[PDB]
């Protein structure tokens, strides 16, 4: 038996562009994911977020599913261009209405909203002005965040500025695999820095606008192990790809040492001028975790080494101890007052059996193991307050399109039927029992 603390927050997570569809409904402006996915060659099968899970229409049903499952918290994101169609200036009341209904419904049903302010769907109008490359985005983002706080901060008390700013900057602007689809290292590092500045401005506005309530930021993380006794290659991957890239500025006022070794010439010349503002106090750290990687020096001077370990449909190695490690490691390095696991989950080739059920034992096994390791971290003093499964629903998985199913609820895209998977049922029992048995 592994029981979690009193009032531990069991959650599920989604993101606006991945689930909503109707990207241009009710006066919404285009996002960069709209234009990126409508550009041939960018997303597998030419898939787009035009329909997705049709949550824009089916939101009440989906929340009733969260309620029926007894899940205590819902992490979801707000589409910036639904709220401010040109990114700044005009506010769209119908966009606010959409999230207002979701928020009120969750509260009526006793479910705690955790709002991700930015989960990657930047207004296209701001991308035309350079998007995350433009220092002025700290202002645009602060203006956007202020609107959300003013409209929803009376009810929503748990906020996340950014989802995975490493991905936004590096996968979006260096690898070019995500919107806005650029390959320029100097742009990517100016995006890193502006994401920090925008995050801090938003926190500053939050303090001025929402007297009660807490704000944090979410990072992607991998568990990197060295191929041999290489150890430095692991050091660099941790500092670059994990929370330190952002938390070293937030807590210590500079980028991590090995990030500066690699990337100093790509940062703005006077980037330290911004660091004291970047240290704006945050209330919690959200860590996302999915996978581990064997890593070797390789003349970024790092390559991955494939291991014969179980993998998900993403090809990601399943390494549950990784979630324990990253929780320990965050406490050891920065000691944030609260931590949440804001995403953990797996993609498998889900099939609806003849019995009408989805027998995803592989996903149950994956979740159980990671929930077990999170439990461990708590016993050793990590202030983990909640854990969010990615995802409530199968959805549009960015450049993979619909080909990767992460839900604990199966979505038949031909009918939009939701079928709760065995993992959703299993999870509901975990939540009801406040832990594993
Ligand atoms: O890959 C599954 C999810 N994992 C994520 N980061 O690792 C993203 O936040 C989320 O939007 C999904 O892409």
């Amino acid at each position: 038996v592994k029981k979690f603390p009193e009032g531990f927050l069991w959650g599920v997570a989604t993101a606006s562009y991945q689930i909503e569809g109707s990207p241009l409904a009710d006066g919404a402006g285009m996002s960069i994911w709209h234009t990126f996915s409508h550009t041939p060659g960018n997303v597998k099968n030419g898939d787009t977020g035009d329909v997705a899970c049709d949550h824009y229409n089916r939101w009440k049903e989906d929340i009733e599913i969260i309620e029926k499952l007894g899940v205590k918290a819902y992490r979801f994101s707000i589409s910036w261009p639904r709220i401010l169609p040109e990114g700044t200036g005009r506010v769209n009341q119908k966009g606010l209405d959409f999230y207002n209904r979701i928020i009120d419904t969750l509260l009526e049903k006793g479910i705690t909203p955790f709002v991700t302010i930015y989960h990657w769907d930047l207004p296209f109008a701001l991308q035309l002005k350079g998007g995350w490359a433009n220092r002025e985005i700290a202002d645009w983002f602060a203006e956007y965040s202020r609107v959300l706080f003013e409209n929803f901060g009376d009810r929503v008390k748990n906020w996340i500025t950014l989802n995975e700013p490493w991905v936004v900057a590096i996968v979006g602007h260096l690898y070019g695999v995500h919107a806005p689809g650029m390959r320029d290292i100097y742009v990517a590092f100016r995006a890193v820095h502006n994401l920090l500045r925008a995050h801090a401005r938003a926190v500053k506005v939050f303090r001025e606008t929402v007297k009660d309530g807490k704000i944090g930021i979410v990072f992607n993380n991998g568990y990197f192990e060295p191929a041999s006794e290489d150890i430095r290659a692991v050091r660099f991957m941790h500092q670059f790809n994990n929370y330190p890239l952002f938390l070293n500025p937030i807590y210590r006022g500079d980028y991590p040492e090995l990030v500066l070794e690699f990337a100093r010439e790509y940062l703005p010349e006077n980037y330290k001028d911004d660091m004291s503002e970047i240290q704006e106090k945050i209330d919690f750290v959200g860590l996302n975790y999915y996978s581990g990687h064997l890593v070797k020096f390789d003349p970024a001077k790092v390559s991955f080494v494939e291991r014969d370990l179980p993998k998900t449909a993403m090809g990601w190695e399943i390494v549950p101890e990784g979630i324990y490690w990253i929780l320990k490691k965050v406490k050891e390095e920065y000691n944030p007052p609260e931590v949440y696991i804001t995403e953990n989950g797996a993609a498998f080739d889900d099939v609806v059996s003849e019995d009408g059920r989805v027998h995803d034992q592989n996903r149950i096994d994956y979740l159980k193991a990671h929930i077990g390791q999170a439990w461990k971290a708590i016993q050793e003093g990590v202030p983990l307050k909640g854990y969010f499964v990615w995802s409530l629903l199968d959805n549009f998985e960015w450049a993979e399109g619909y080909s990767k199913r992460f839900g604990i609820v199966y979505v038949d895209y031909s009918t939009q039927k939701r079928i709760v998977k065995d993992s959703g049922y299993w999870y509901s029992n975990v939540v009801k029992n406040n832990g594993l048995e």
